[PDB]
């Protein structure tokens, strides 16, 4: 039967707080039918798998288990989460190189298993590791996807939502560029129920320019704030990963801000970087090129340039 | 216990295709815990209630029954789908029951009957809500979504004004994932201006086309009513295009007309005044004028 | 990419109140990504498709359209709903024969399209037409499924639920046999949260035997009551069909009372009849054989015997 | 408006792995509209609240914040996960706030601390609920589901008694789609009695195994707490195994212990007394005895 294929299988690589929280999100939302969890720390993955299985009688059924790279053979999705952290005083290039070795030891056995689905990359630095996964795997550009600025965009939406007291699902505003210190807000096309932020501020002049600038700064620094407060961030990114997973596995043609391959968009080439894109069961369909102001376009060029320099030195 | 209040009750007035379909939507999506169905045809409402109850083992539980206006005493929401003298015969007994929630009006002509429900009921402006152009807006979004092959949930565009022949599209603020339609056409010039014109004309005539094909429209509006119901009952502060009372917005006063608004458990919280182009503003003024005259 | 298959497609044959309501249930619950609606009345199917599409912006996306049998080529599921109604004074055998001709004109072009999924049969008489679909299609027994007594079982559960004031999801009780006048309740294994009905009645002696007997009678006659009141029944069966569809398309291994092929169970052979079964993406896995009391087993034998006689005369 | 009440508020006490995970579950499933998180470690609760808020654009909206006991004034539900003197320092200020909803107790030893919360709070018996053997029951169901390759939602089996080493399986009423385990083994004799014994022993030791492997258990109980929370807030009259007050059931009095019960917006509505075999009843008596003595 053609309906022998109606079994969606996800292989998760990295079972830190991000990977674990992602698996839990997929369990609670009933997304996919099978999750294999791969990590060097085997005991932890078994522990997580059996803790997660106990949730199953209150949600939809799944097979969940501690897995190996060879289990990716018939997977739909390989989700790569756990980047080696930057050490005090280590360069960005050194961070990249140590992650490339590790990432090679994940991607090569996954490819060798016969895996032929979509790579979803969340490991930091995400735009760089998305590109690296593309280079290592040999896959088509549109089947290697990074989480990019999807989380920063959610943070930005929720911050605006709180300021104006509106459901963030009615707020539409992007953060773009390389996820990290060089990302920028796209204020020119940001809106609340279709009303641009510029228009909203005209109607509500108590909202000062200084507060909007600070709101974006606070978004850019949000991970640092959360890490300072509780040690690590995870609920945001796990949720954003589950959302991306659903867009793929339910073939949605949803627009999400993701790390996608530049082929001329924004005057950029041959890097992965954060922009809105349409995603479906076959990966990235269209890349949306928001017409940026001169100030926004310069931010995009600066973000990309430093990123491209690091990629060039790295490969 | 304060938790004795965690029981949400809807009274539906009118059990035609629209009302029936709305009840089904509420059942399937697990919205509210109690639905009473009020209509002159008592046998039908009983038939519907018991057919609907049969869906409940595959969803979350509810109390569903054939109801009378007096059952609105402790309802959260009265949804009117059942037409001017008829409305007075519904609203007066609902008010007389002690009902003290939110009126959601879907009966046609909706903007007029929303106003009329406000006048008859004596309720505050923000607690009498009409479905307005929420359905035309969904039609418009889905039509754009099909043209560009994108989830409609990523298309943002409004139809505004009076629901009916004088409604208009707000192209100036319409977008797909934040990229305005004018910007999208520049990037995708196979999309001709004439197709966009036609798209809106097809949205405006869509009820007529559906009626011609199968006799009546109901899945669209049922679904829009359920969505509005969820925004209220889950206190969302969602932005939806609804029939709301004009107190200066767009230069208008003392009518209910379609515009985006924030809605929550207490009804309308903010009315969004989209800055319209001169052409869009004239369309709004003309739609409102003719409506106000009636 | 293997994730080119993550697009679930349902072809609905019959766009009466049952088929239409089913399509609406699938839209609201976000089940499957594509519904093609096939009916002799083409205008009605176009009308329904476009009315349904207007719901899409408040739920998950789908392709919905007026379809033809050839569109079943790559479908997961073909759902057959609209049986020709029994006319006053027409025999049951005549009802069967006129439905067989029509059903042949559906099943042969579906098979000829290359369809290779699962047939879900809801058209009345359902157990007979499930068997007939099996005979006509050539498919394996476990990929031709009828709705059977899933709806009667829901009616029974909800009636008990109302009597005792408990969520019907906590009530577990079956109606079995041929869906229709010969079906019977399985009181011996019926329970509320694990407490059998016999045990519940001991604890709550206000519940009289006469009331339980009447409750089952009222379930058996429920369609007649609904038809007398509003002309037709549809919300019950549409919901039960969507539930079965979800069990298949999400590979649940759920237990549902369905019309399934007897290979010795209950002392029966070579008929489709209603019993609990496990269903998943490949159709019927296990058939559950509830150990019936002598009275319940005799009801099952009588239901099956008359059914088998009609099938024999018909083929 | 009566609809001003359509806003459900939870106060969570204890923001360790269990409490954090529960908040995440409530967020993802769209249960309640407001979560305040109370813990001695204020920086952590703020860190969690803002990490959680970042999930809200992909789900339904909520207010989520670092909270204090005084915020329980108008809560629907107080969920205690944070341990005997500690409990008095939580319950007294919650009661003093004016809180008047339902206590859901998950802290270990749960049956004891549920009783203690009842004693300290002065609340009615049916409005102090413990998670009891809801998690052990889920473990048991999933373990059977895996053995037979059936959705656990179609497996019905209970663990009862005090949550902990004296709990026991109710094999006499356990079933898979209505077919008792004794009946299933007759049809499937590759399933040995020894495997069933082991299965229960593995359920009883499961927390220990999980702790050994990853240090702490949390997804199971979080999920069970969210399910109980939904049963209350959506007024379900669902049957769940919970810690409930014994008033004669199973020959027991004046303790909280695990048994199936009906729960709705007002808390416990009926306690189900499963007719146990002599062996199962003795297990219940022994579990209760030792508990009562403590």
């Amino acid at each position: 039967s053609i309906t022998d294929k109606d079994h969606q299988k996800v292989i998760l690589v990295g079972d830190g707080a991000v990977g674990s929280s992602y698996a839990y999100a997929m369990v609670l939302q009933g997304i996919a039918q099978e999750i294999g969890i791969v990590d060097i720390f085997k005991d932890k993955t078994k522990g997580d798998a059996i803790d997660l299985e106990d949730a199953l009688p209150f949600t939809s059924p799944k097979k969940i288990y501690s897995a190996e790279y060879s289990d990716a053979k018939d997977a739909d999705l390989v989700v790569i989460t756990a980047g080696a952290p930057q050490k005090p005083g280590e360069t960005r290039l050194d961070l990249v190189n140590k992650n490339l070795k590790i990432l090679k030891s994940i991607v090569d056995p996954i490819v060798d298993s016969g895996f032929n689905g979509i790579f979803l990359v969340a490991a930091n630095p995400v735009d760089i590791l998305t590109y690296a996964t593309w280079k290592l795997s040999g896959f088509p550009k549109n089947r290697v996807v990074g989480s990019g600025t999807s989380l920063d965009t959610a943070r930005f939406r929720q911050s605006i939502a709180k300021m104006v007291n509106v459901d963030a699902r009615s707020v539409h505003a992007y953060i773009m560029g390389e996820h990290g210190d060089t990302e920028f807000p796209v204020w020119s096309h940001a809106n609340i129920g279709g009303v641009t932020i510029a228009e909203w501020v005209k109607a509500h002049p108590e909202i000062k320019e200084d507060k909007l600038v600070k709101m974006f700064e606070d978004v850019r620094n949000k991970a640092y704030e959360i890490i300072k407060l509780k040690g690590a961030t995870f609920y945001g990114i796990a949720t954003a990963l589950a959302r991306i997973s659903k867009a793929i596995l339910n073939d949605e043609n949803a627009v999400l801000p993701l790390s996608v391959y530049m082929d001329g968009q924004y005057g950029l080439n041959d890097i992965y970087i954060g922009t809105p894109a349409v995603i479906n069961r076959n990966g990235i369909q269209n890349i949306l090129e928001i017409p940026l102001t001169d100030h926004e376009e310069e931010s995009m060029q600066k973000s990309a340039s430093q990123l491209k320099k690091v990629l060039t030195d790295a490969f």
